[PDB]
């Protein structure tokens, strides 16, 4: 049962990979916008 960015729950309790998700959220913060930020 995979999930969004850096999230993986599968043991009756999540185990979100906070690293992939922190960079994912940043990436989202600056997805594009035809720029560099």
């Amino acid at each position: 049962k995979y999930y969004g960015n850096g999230v993986h729950c599968t043991k009756s309790g999540c185990s979100v990979n906070w690293g992939e998700a922190f960079s994912a959220g940043v990436h989202r913060l600056a997805n594009g916008g035809n720029g560099f930020w």
